[PDB]
């Protein structure tokens, strides 16, 4: 059965996804300046075995876009794909995130463990550790120059999108770990789901909403629960735009089995540079079973 | 002695501290300073010249004008060009740190006639960053708070609340030493930053001249090359500049250029080795 585009109504919004496979619903979130075509390296080899569904999440590609910043808080973010599990019929999925899907999929499982199996995290910090460390930490400051850059109205949007989208290539190959990451046809790819109507301003509503200069440098602290659910997490050690002193005890957060898997050579798109050992340690993850009754046999 | 002034220049009402007496030496301080920045500069160099410190626009014991277009680098090179005059004199050796330099770099450029000789402390030429900082992810990831500031009121509040803790803690994180300044020091500092409409009237310096708008044009900014002997002192363990800002000057200087590194030092170079940035400026001038 090949690769389906779908469209279902959830928390408000139309959402569109593709999915490929049967079985155990694996949700794959991706980031930005992302959208479902990030997976393209997964989808196929996972829907082996699993029913994958990748969504564009809120404001992104074939998705609906509603008009406002506080249409992009996380609480949002998190109910559209609570919302997605039910409108595909079930009520349970492995939940894998990628950057702001990353940031989504720890909201999803602290808030509403009900509805996640497991977690998988590729290079998205934990939402608690983000927001105790930044403001603390001159090297995060730095690397989240763009999310200060992102709470300006209008302009940053306009600056990205000016000459056929050329800041924002620039900006986004800039982040990677060789350059040539992505094809000219795959900048094309993007190109169009960047042009989507509405798209852009979209998707920096999330940072206007969710990480403007009150949140991170507030003196309220974030409740976060504890993860209670078996978790991966994939990190790619060159992430141009997570410092390694967010992940610093980041097991504190998790009451639950828990595995890291540390790729020092790859940036913040492992997924891309790595695909197949990404894929390998996710399958063996879900697949492993949580009971353990015939050792060596 | 050194002595407290106030003269008026391009419409609004300058303080300046002054010793010794000759030739007219002015130290330009950038952000988030005052004269006092030259503090272990100005009684040495007062042996030998006519030393003035001014507080720029916005700053301290200076006038404050209201409105984010009142702080356009032009409007701030041009107060300097006042001050020259006010104080009775034609040119002046410019000495200037950060926003110091940008405007020293500035008046340099186009008023060479004013300018008998250019010292830059830690600040790049302004093409050099318009050309370069777009492109640069390391300068983009240095220039954090420069997007923070673009934000109206916010980073007031979040600077300033806890009387300053978070400018106090983000600029003793910008030093060498994280004893740099004592709690005497810091006591003078927060004076300065409280007076009324001082932190505003800073962080316009970087509405004015550094909104995104500005950083990402495609426009080539015309500057002059500078003309006048310049030395350039630059710590190199700044957390504010890129290296990649300063190297490779040679199409932005027609005139004698020598640059003098600190390896070991950081934005603040006149704190960190203030008796060897003495001895260049000096020997610089002499010369
Ligand atoms: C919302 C956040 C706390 C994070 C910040 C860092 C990144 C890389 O922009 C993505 Cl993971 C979103
Ligand atoms: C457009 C940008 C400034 C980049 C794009 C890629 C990331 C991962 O979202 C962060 Cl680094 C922001
Ligand atoms: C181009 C500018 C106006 C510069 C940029 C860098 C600093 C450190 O913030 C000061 Cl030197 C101002
Ligand atoms: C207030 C800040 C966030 C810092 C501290 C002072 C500097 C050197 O001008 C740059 Cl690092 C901005
Ligand atoms: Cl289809
Ligand atoms: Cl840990
Ligand atoms: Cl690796
Ligand atoms: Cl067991
Ligand atoms: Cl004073
Ligand atoms: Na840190
Ligand atoms: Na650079």
């Amino acid at each position: 059965e090949m690769l389906k585009h779908e469209y279902v109504k959830v928390n408000g919004i139309k959402m569109h996804y593709v999915t490929q496979g049967k079985g155990k619903l694996l949700l794959l979130l991706h980031g930005f300046p992302d959208f479902w075509y990030v997976w393209r390296f997964q989808i196929p080899a996972l829907a082996k075995h699993f029913r994958v569904v990748a969504p564009d999440l809120r404001g992104y590609n074939e998705t609906d876009k509603p008009e406002g910043v506080e249409n992009y808080r996380l609480d949002l973010l998190a109910k559209d794909i609570l919302g997605l599990i039910k409108a595909l019929g079930e009520e349970h999925a492995v939940v894998v995130g990628h950057d702001w899907g990353g940031i989504i999929s720890w909201t999803l499982t602290a808030f509403n463990p009900q509805a996640v199996e497991k977690l998988v995290i590729l290079n998205a910090p934990h939402p608690k550790a983000y927001m105790t460390r930044t403001k603390n930490s001159l090297r995060q400051l730095q690397k989240s120059w763009y999310v200060f850059f992102f709470q300006v109205a209008n302009i940053p949007e306009k600056i990205l999108s000016r000459n056929e989208f050329a800041f924002l290539k620039n900006m986004l190959i800039q982040s990677f770990v060789r350059r040539d990451l992505l094809t000219e046809e795959d900048l094309r790819i993007y190109v169009d789901a960047w042009s989507k109507s509405g798209a852009l301003t979209s998707a920096l509503n999330y940072y206007r909403a969710n990480l403007n200069p009150d949140i991170i440098f507030s003196e309220k602290t974030v409740v976060f629960p504890k993860i209670k659910v078996p978790t991966l997490v994939i990190w790619g050690e060159k992430d141009v735009a997570i410092s390694k002193d967010l992940i610093v005890n980041m097991e504190d957060f998790i009451e639950a089995p828990y595995s890291i898997k540390y790729f020092p050579e790859c940036g913040h798109w492992v997924q891309l540079e790595e695909p197949e050992l990404v894929r390998k340690h996710i399958e063996e993850f879900i697949l492993k079973s949580d009971i353990h009754h015939h050792h060596h046999h």
